[PDB]
DNA sequence: ATTATGACGCT
DNA sequence: AGCGTCAT
């Protein structure tokens, strides 16, 4: 009764961008702006992988990973944009910054977490107690809340604006505006102020982005993805029971691998909300105490995990793939490429240590063997004591050569080398 | 030939 | 420390 925590003492929101790398070059280059477009890497290989597709291509069927080749076949009119390469790799600079810039204005409403390039969870409860310390006693106009959604509404007695006003109207007809610690009109106030974050977001950088308001990063990550693009959803307490009743279980945060399927699996069960008939003891044999606890109270729309303070990438690192024939077979080219690598890791260090005053101690470098199927096949670890290309690619070999069977020749060959700078500390 | 690259858990 | 999992 009484006793029985409920998750609702946070606001959490997650932004996320619309098609983001796609809203980048479409600023860019008016030219594609509104029309099907795709963000591609490489090209000589079936014309290139695709990484980002704007909503009109979506409309044809065009999807993340597909060959350039086989998605015009989907949309002959599909225009592209292409990822800068340099030193023989696809370079990510342009999106980084990006994204910088969208992270520095959110960053003006509230401590944020970087989730991704594209996104990041903003913990609000601070600035929904400020506003509502102000806006006392004022009802909360439907004209603050332009591209809200209310999941679960409307309910009860043919466009989709017209829905979403009818949800929105009967969900602030029945707000208890007088009550300052009400946890849903807590998430209606941040939802006024994720408007805000979202009109300034467009305003300062003409990229439009999606977001989800809840009690906690999980639901307000779901919430986020129910109404995009240029949309945000709020998600409360009550709505859960509904929502997850029908809700794959793969569809909440972490439960998208081995975990989630363990779960349909062996209690034999498809949707989130079926998770409320276990025990948290039964949740605990099957998947251990910190998962079975986690699932028990995530069932009922309860999770804790903080929005941690942390604007910045932990690492920073460059990778690439060397498939099917192009693998690194000689040492000259395990050297070379290496070389690149260390090359393009050094500018982004040295830009890091300018800008955020911290400095890498350790290089992590990865390799995959042809054959292995893991992402990484062997990691091993140096000290990161210069800022220098031909010292960091030196070290790397010295620390993987003694993985080649036998040469001049490298075998097996390696099909991805990964350099990581890692162990910040304050300078 | 799904690529580049992040975070974090386990032992 | 090195490997595994999950993610955009
Ligand atoms: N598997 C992957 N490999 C490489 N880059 C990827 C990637 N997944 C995403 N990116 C890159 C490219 C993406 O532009 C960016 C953000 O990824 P999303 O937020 O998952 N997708 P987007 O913002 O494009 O569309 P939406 O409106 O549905 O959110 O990160
Ligand atoms: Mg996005
Ligand atoms: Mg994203």
């Amino acid at each position: 009764g009484p006793h029985m925590a409920t998750g609702q003492d946070r606001v959490v929101a997650l932004v996320d961008m619309d098609c983001f790398f796609v809203q980048v070059e479409q600023r860019q280059n008016p030219h594609l702006r509104n029309k099907p477009c795709a963000v591609v890497q490489y090209k000589s290989w079936k014309g290139g992988g695709i990484i980002a597709v704007s909503y009109e291509a979506r409309a044809f069927g065009v999807t993340r990973s597909m060959w350039a080749d086989d998605a015009k076949k989907l949309c002959p009119d599909l225009l592209l944009a292409q990822v800068r390469e340099s030193r023989g790799k696809a370079n990510l600079t342009k999106y980084r910054e990006a994204s910088v810039e969208v992270m520095e204005i959110m960053s003006r409403f509230a401590v944020i977490e970087r989730a991704a390039i594209d996104e990041a969870y903003v913990d609000l409860t601070s600035a929904v107690q400020e506003r509502l310390q102000k806006l006392q006693g004022q009802p909360i106009s439907a004209d603050l809340l332009p591209s809200t959604y209310i999941e679960g509404l409307p309910q009860g007695p043919v466009q989709k604006e017209g829905m979403r006003k009818q949800g929105l109207f009967q969900w602030l007809d029945s707000l208890q505006i007088d009550n300052l610690t009400s946890p849903d009109l807590q998430l209606t106030v941040g939802a006024v102020i994720v408007e805000e974050m979202r009109a300034a977001i467009e305003r300062e950088t003409g990229f439009q982005c999606s977001a989800g308001i809840s009690h906690n990063k999980v639901l307000a990550k779901l919430a986020c993805g129910l109404n995009k693009p240029n949309r945000q959803t709020l998600v409360s307490h009550g709505s859960v029971p509904q929502l997850f009743s029908q809700m794959p279980i793969r569809k909440i945060r972490s439960l998208g691998g081995k975990l989630g399927a363990s779960v349909i699996e062996i209690l034999g069960i498809e949707y989130m909300g079926e998770l409320t008939q276990f025990t948290e003891s039964q949740l605990q044999s099957h998947f251990g105490e910190k998962n079975g606890s986690w699932l028990y109270a995530m069932c009922r729309g309860i999770e804790h995990d903080p929005v941690k303070p942390r604007q910045l990438p932990k690492t920073i690192g460059c990778s690439k793939n060397f498939p099917g024939k192009t693998a690194l077979a000689t040492r000259e080219q395990v050297q070379w490429w290496l070389l690149q690598l260390a090359q393009e890791l050094e500018e982004r260090l040295t830009k890091d240590r300018n800008d955020n005053d911290r400095v890498a101690t350790q290089l992590v470098v990865s390799i995959r063997v042809q054959g292995d199927k893991r992402l990484s096949s062997l990691r091993r670890c140096c000290a990161l004591t210069r800022y220098d290309a031909h010292k960091m690619s030196h070290d790397a070999f010295t620390v993987i050569k003694n993985c080649n069977t036998s040469g001049t020749e490298w075998s097996p060959p390696l099909t991805m080398l990964f350099l990581c700078a890692t162990k910040f500390s304050a300078s």
